[PDB]
């Protein structure tokens, strides 16, 4: 499968999970500014919604969106955590967590919109720190990961997206659980073979 | 199971879906201006997201976003189309199609923001414009229903978010698809049942 994406962005989260899942793949940098793959032709005809990821499955099928693309590397993986039985509640905390990750996405993108004004900010920061507190109460002392004993897909995607707030120099200080969790993902191999096949430290 | 919803609410979409599947259902209305159940206590033990929809699967399991409880729903109901197995390409174009659902809830939220400016509002409206085109786009007239020949939860959900502009009187007489698929989605006798079970027309 051939993943589209660019350096640091959400893309990173399924990079981890290709990784984590050691089944074969290609990787393809986007250039978003102009909405082109690397060789000039037109990110649009791949994603028509011009964001990343999207995950190429075979010549012809895109899939797009992070929830989809997660859960169908988790489901053509041999990680069971990555693929609960659909129905089983499990599978719904799994999507239940995906969702909230996306929402957690979107208070963040928030802060690099251009031309964003100083009391725009403000209201950016506010929604943050209003999801940030919500990912810290869901969290749970009782489990080494979101979800319980095992890393998910759901952890890579909070991991990136927390991520963003340490290269912004926020202070995550009051989020020690989210912190925690961060840690632990960005400690795992394949994660920072993903990390090093996007050139980060 | 126990739907926890607001009238009109992006909850008519499990409200619709639990209807089609036939299984038993409750409903209850939540005041979210105060964030209260119908018997005056705290929707945030409910649900600490603070969000409709919420599912209680049975007392101590509650299952938030609306991804998840949708496609709890269609995993435990009868219905075929609603629950492709997990990593089949329907699987994954069922949640790429749901995860569109939220890019356009999420667009058209702004509209409905406290203390909007007329200049904020403008550029709500052109993100709505923005994600009609693009569910416009991806509506393909080879499908009588947005992902095949089969109503499914995207189409509820879809139909749900292109009311609130109905009900706004925005003009989308530009997303004739769209607005096929909201027609055809109200006529089904199901859909109606639940309309009526909020008290709408
Ligand atoms: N500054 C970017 C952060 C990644 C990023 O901002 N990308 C997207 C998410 S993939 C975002 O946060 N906002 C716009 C968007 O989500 O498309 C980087 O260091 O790569
Ligand atoms: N005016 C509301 C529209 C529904 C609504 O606006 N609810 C939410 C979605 S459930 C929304 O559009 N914005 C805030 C939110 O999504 O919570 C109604 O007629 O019920």
């Amino acid at each position: 499968m051939k993943l589209y994406y660019k350096v640091g962005a959400a893309s990173l989260a399924p990079h981890i999970i290709l990784s984590e899942a050691g089944l074969p793949y290609e990787l393809e940098a986007v250039d978003l500014k102009a909405k082109k793959t690397a060789d000039g032709g037109d990110y649009f005809a791949v994603n028509p919604r011009g964001a990343v990821p999207a995950l190429e499955v075979k010549p012809g099928t895109v899939i797009t969106q992070n929830a989809a693309i997660l859960q169908y590397i988790g489901d053509h993986s041999d990680v069971a955590a990555f693929k609960p039985a659909y129905g089983s509640i499990e599978r719904a905390r799994l999507q239940e967590a995906l969702g909230f990750c996306s929402d957690l996405h979107a208070a963040f993108s928030g802060l690099f919109a251009p031309n964003l004004s100083e009391e725009a900010r403000a209201g950016v920061i506010a929604n943050i720190n209003r999801r940030l507190g919500q990912l810290e109460a869901m969290l749970s002392d009782k489990n080494a990961y979101w979800l319980g004993d095992d890393f998910t897909q759901p952890d890579a995607y909070a991991s990136v997206i927390i991520g963003w707030g340490v290269g912004q120099k926020l202070d995550l200080s009051a989020y020690p659980k989210a912190l925690k969790l961060r840690e632990r993902v960005l400690a795992r191999p394949n994660v920072q073979k993903a990390f090093k096949e996007e050139g980060l430290n």
